[PDB]
């Protein structure tokens, strides 16, 4: 409790590509490396293969794997990944020294699923069993882990921004963050919903109504790569970083993503951009505190650099822009999620990534959308 140097680590990755942990599947042990996703639920690897794949599952090999004689479909915005339902044994090597059967997706088919020259084979679903598919009676991995063992009901993630990080599972490494960690509530356990109670950009107000923060939701996803923003919301956040960085020129594509932009080794301009502070619903009544991100965060390297902050009509998604800038606790326990300053987020001497509080906040329950 409090240090688990086993783990540390233990988490690899590419820019814009999302993080994997090392995963064991079925007996004798077959590694397979598996993203971690916090914005779904399912436990699902390539099990076919698949020409971008370096290995997959081969349930034939495994004598511990059990058929549950039912598909999935997992359709998306872009297309698709389709697989058969079984249950195996499960460990992670860099993590806790257990071994639990879980519910495996063993992929037969995909479209647009896998990455050409990635290093991971499958996702690893870390919310709530609501959003599971097929439905919510697929238990999901964690929750297994949880209900098989004397693993706490908890993990923390810090993801550092060739990239890397740590998954703490059933537990909290104090040596990952500096100063407090400060707690936001969990809304629902289905995805990982928080409430943004204010939003300021460069410690200026938008003055916006709150729900807008979280039309229809807001959630922590270490699966997506952006910071989303709700349509309102990111067309007056855009607006005020436009102007808080009129000292250099950028054409209008690149604001909405459609277009990069460039600059010499090292003369990349971090003051011009402002900072982005959100207000997270506290743990106690008009209570709140902020989390603050730097330009580091927002402008991912593709010296050319992507906008990470982008629309959505699916709510406020704080991936792994805002992640990386914090250590986060998903205290499943405590119904709650914590921030605290990454001991490894990319900073400068002028401007460092912060948690604050405790501010005073009125209304927050008015926030959250129904
Ligand atoms: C199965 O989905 C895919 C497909 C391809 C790549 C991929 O890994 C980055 C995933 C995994 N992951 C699922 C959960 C997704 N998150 C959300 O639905 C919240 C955003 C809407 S507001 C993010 C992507």
């Amino acid at each position: 409790r409090g240090s688990f140097v086993e783990m540390v680590d233990n988490l690899r990755g590419k820019s814009g590509q999302g993080y994997y942990v090392e995963m064991t599947v079925g007996s004798p042990p077959q590694t397979l490396n598996i993203l971690v996703d916090t914005g779904s639920s399912n436990f699902a690897v390539g099990a076919a293969p698949h020409p971008f794949l370096h290995r997959y599952y081969q349930r034939q090999l495994s004598s511990t794997y059990r058929d549950l004689r039912k598909g999935v479909y997992v359709p998306y915005t872009q297309g698709k990944w389709e697989g058969e339902l079984g249950t195996d044994l499960v460990s992670i090597p860099h993590g806790p020294n257990v071994t639990v059967r879980a519910n495996i997706a063993a992929i037969t088919e995909s479209d647009k699923f896998f990455i050409n020259g990635s290093n991971w084979e499958g996702i690893l679903g870390l919310a709530y069993a609501e959003i599971a598919r097929p439905d919510d009676s697929l238990e999901p991995f964690f929750d297994s882990l949880v209900k098989q063992t004397h693993v706490p009901n908890l993990f923390s993630l810090q993801l550092c921004g060739s990239v890397g990080g740590s998954m703490i599972i059933g537990g909290i490494d104090h040596s990952l963050y500096t100063g407090s960690l400060w707690y936001t509530p969990i809304r629902r356990e289905w995805y990982y919903e928080v409430i943004i109670v204010r939003v300021e950009i460069n410690g200026q107000d938008l003055k916006m109504d709150c729900k807008e923060y979280n039309y229809d939701k807001s959630i922590v996803d270490s699966g997506t790569t952006n910071l989303r923003l709700p349509k309102k919301v990111f067309e007056a956040a855009v607006k005020s970083i436009k102007a808080a960085s009129s000292t250099e020129k950028f054409p209008d594509g690149f604001w909405l993503g459609e277009q990069l932009v460039c600059w010499q080794a090292g003369t990349t301009p971090w003051n011009i951009f402002p900072v982005i502070s959100l207000y997270l619903m506290g743990e106690v009544t008009n209570q709140s505190f902020r989390i603050t991100i730097l330009p580091q965060q927002y402008l991912r390297p593709v010296d050319c650099y992507k906008f990470a902050i982008s629309q959505s009509s699916c709510g406020t998604v704080m991936g792994a822009v805002i992640m990386e800038g914090f250590y986060v606790v998903f205290d499943r326990a405590r119904k709650r999620i914590g921030f605290a300053v990454s001991a490894c987020h990319v900073h400068d001497e002028f401007r460092t990534a912060a948690v604050e509080g405790p501010f005073v906040t009125l209304d927050m329950e008015d926030c959250g959308y129904n």
